[PDB]
């Protein structure tokens, strides 16, 4: 069919160093003649039947047609029966190392409010657009968000336990509304610039401590408006959880309300 429209000849790519391991640094020969910067991502299948390669190759299809600033851009895929994505390299890497980055004199500045609530709205505005193709992110995380060279934050990846919403965690169901709990969590960590959710819960307390009400507690530095944006994202009752086009809004709203 057409999903050898999404396949690149191995040919016009070069591996480089592994960046984790499996990541690499790579250059793609581009249809212009010039040679890009990129990320590759191996994948391990299941090779056993054909199950897990339709699945990859079906959802890379459509992940290629993705267009949006906040969206980070499929270029296309390998096969060295080896499958490789090949996404964008982003020199500033993704938004979790770089709040750890800032909490230091030589990294970045110290990020004010104004700038964490853009990143907050970038990955809100990011998937509002996955949202509105109906795909599911499935792995929402400050770790999962790059940072694009003019510095506005794009969504990647489309026991992560403290990510995982409740009916998640129990039922073994995952809806976009999984998502906006994932994005909660997400906007947690860019206001305690990094911190691991839940300070004193172990991984394995996570459902009950969940089950019994509990949720994570406001930042020292958050906005009583920020903070009850971030609980919205996590009320028990999926369907009592904002869409990404509210939170959006809700957000876009209080960032134009703070000092320029």
């Amino acid at each position: 069919n057409k999903l050898e429209d999404v396949v690149i000849d191995r040919n016009l790519l070069i591996l480089g160093k592994i960046l984790g391991e499996s990541v690499m640094e790579g250059n793609l020969k581009q249809e212009d003649g010039t040679s890009l910067k990129v990320a590759v991502k191996t994948m391990k299948l299941d090779n056993s039947s054909q199950r897990e390669i339709e699945e990859f190759l079906s959802e890379a299809a459509c992940m290629k047609d993705f267009s949006h600033p906040n969206v980070i851009r499929l270029l296309g895929v390998c096969i060295e029966p080896k499958p490789m994505v090949i996404l964008p390299f982003m020199k500033y890497g993704d938004l979790h190392t770089y709040l750890l980055y800032s909490r230091l004199e030589t990294g970045p500045k110290h990020i004010p409010l104004q700038t964490l609530l853009k990143f907050m709205v970038d990955i809100a505005l990011g998937m509002e657009y996955l949202s509105n193709r109906n795909f599911l992110h499935r792995d929402l995380a400050a770790r999962n968000c790059m940072l694009r060279d003019d510095m506005t934050v794009c969504v990647a990846d489309f026991m992560p336990v403290k990510w995982i919403a409740i009916e998640s965690l129990a039922d073994r169901v995952y809806t976009s509304k999984s998502d906006v709990w994932a994005f909660g969590v997400t906007m947690w960590e860019i206001a305690t610039r990094g911190m691991t959710p839940y300070p004193g819960v172990q991984n394995h307390e996570m459902y009950d401590y969940l089950l019994h009400g509990h949720r994570l507690k406001q930042p020292e530095d958050c906005l009583d408006e920020l903070y009850e944006i971030m609980y919205s994202c996590w009320r028990t009752d999926p369907l009592d959880r904002p869409t990404f086009s509210v939170l959006r809004l809700q957000l876009e709203k209080l960032l134009e309300s703070l000092p320029d």
